[PDB]
């Protein structure tokens, strides 16, 4: 029992983490085979930030001025050319130690475990979500940029983020590995504002899911509810709209814990109209919204 | 900026985590050189956890009763020692993957992560703190028992805990690589109830540092205290009492942020009689206590 905010083991992708040194400017590079991932910002002064024509500044730049540096042993590179918002540096040397992997494009609601890198050294591994305004809110100094977010799934990592940038507000905003950002985000030193940060409501409801299972149930009520009437509570505290696959998706819960959907439903209800009354769920005083259902089941359950 | 509940990186834990069998009993081993150290419960059976007689279990076990699988491959056990709460099982091979560590015994207070196992193999990692009652909140299902707590310093890996049990209220125990075990808490299936959770207020202190540094300020008053006067408060709110070594760890941060450690003591104190009023600090409705001094030092700089 117990229910913790769980990364995956992140020794499968300490193995790819490399520096990316152009210039004067160091980041954190994924290598995988004989390819290095890492944001096109590397080629950037803090001065071409501002207003950077990627493709212009990018001719000035040689193989040899990319330094790829593994561990303390130099990487040799034969290749370099730039996928949207990030650059590959192809190697002359395959990562010996590149595990099963794939690229994947995450949905607003999803989470995944972040390797915090400085230098291509791994600093700390913690869980994320993509948050519905498509930035995370991970912890990031300068020097991290290139650090990975991903999942895994037994043998396989499931490559999804690249860090690239902090908006002034604190919050992060990334690509996928072929470099598209995730939501508008551009790579720019400019007035970048997010949008709103609504609370993923599946991820709640599966939370309390959890918080039954591991004995947490005081919140449990004697009521129950409908998608349209749960909606319009859900709209009124910008929690995100709650639809039949979501639904479906907490069946297997649902299932274990005898409690329907609709009824966790009109329990979270009562949670948003009447708070928590200094109360606690699992350790915490707001409703947690960075586990899905299937990192509940997952944890629940013990896959390795 | 940000600041996130982090774990240190797994990948040199991951290479020490071995499956260890006795009989019908399967539980994670730590593999360090040519040495697998358990707990050593896994020579009994259900029958024999309620009072159980380790000395003369063990009598009747030897050496390739006790079946130790790395990956795929099985080792070959050469000799067998019980020390305190854990057994030593010697292999004909040294783990080849083995990091430079320690075995440490923490205080209470102090931070670790924990690399929850089933079957040898890795699950997740998450950031735990020794409560001041000796119990850690984890996340472990059974199988989970031999899964490790540990810090890391560079390349060094100190192991400070290896999982034992569950109490009745889903609270965990365990010992540290000795085989002793953290509090009062002993291996067998009988009553055991934990004393008071008090909240660790130097790591409190430390993480509203963090807050400060990260941008969260609402809570900063126009107010000071002395420790006296806050380690009343400190004792009607069963929050630890604040020493001058305390106050002295927490000096590069009251130095960084310009906030003298009493005077942070005093916002602390009005969060406690005032509460958060539906306000939140670096995303928790909660003072966070499993941030030490040192975390927040460590994550807000970026060691690698
Ligand atoms: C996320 C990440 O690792 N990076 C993107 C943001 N930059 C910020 C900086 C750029 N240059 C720096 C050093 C400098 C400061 C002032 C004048 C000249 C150089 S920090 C870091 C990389
Ligand atoms: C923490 C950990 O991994 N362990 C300590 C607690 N045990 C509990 C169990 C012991 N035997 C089990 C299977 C069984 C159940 C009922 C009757 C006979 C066998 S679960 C697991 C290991």
């Amino acid at each position: 029992s117990g229910f913790r905010k769980m990364a995956f083991p992140s020794g499968k992708v300490e193995g790819c983490m490399v520096q990316v040194t152009c210039g004067t400017t160091t980041l954190n590079g994924l290598w995988l085979d004989d390819v290095v991932y890492c944001p096109r910002h590397v080629i950037c002064t803090s001065e071409d930030m501002l207003n950077p024509n990627y493709e212009d500044l990018l001719i000035r730049k040689s193989n040899h001025n990319f330094l790829v540096q593994a561990g303390n042993v130099q990487l040799r590179v034969i290749g370099h050319s730039m996928q949207n918002c990030v650059l590959k540096l192809k190697v002359d040397t395959a990562n010996p130690k590149t595990p099963k992997y794939k690229f994947v494009r995450i949905q607003p609601g999803q989470t995944f475990s972040v390797l915090a890198c400085y230098n291509g050294s791994p600093s700390g591994v913690y869980q994320c979500a993509m948050r519905p305004n498509f930035t995370i809110k991970g912890s990031f100094l300068n020097g991290s940029c290139g650090s990975v977010g991903f999942n895994i799934d037994y043998d396989c990592v499931s490559f999804c983020y690249m860090h690239h940038m902090e908006l002034p507000t604190g919050v992060h905003a990334g690509t996928d590995l072929e470099g598209n950002f995730y939501g508008p985000f551009v790579d720019r030193q400019t007035a970048q504002a997010a949008g709103t940060d609504t609370t993923i409501t599946v991820n709640v409801l599966a939370w309390l899911y959890a918080a039954v299972i591991n004995g947490d149930r005081w919140f449990l009520n004697r009521f129950t509810t409908t998608l349209n009437d749960f909606n319009l509570v859900a709209m009124k505290y910008n929690y995100e709209p709650l639809t039949q696959d979501h639904v479906d998706i907490l069946g297997p819960l649902s299932a274990q814990t005898g409690i329907a959907v609709l009824d966790m439903c009109a329990s979270l209800k009562e949670l948003l109209q009447n708070g928590m009354n200094g109360r606690t769920i699992l350790g915490s005083a707001l409703l947690e919204d960075e586990f899905t259902p299937f990192d509940v089941v997952r944890q629940c359950s013990g896959v390795t």
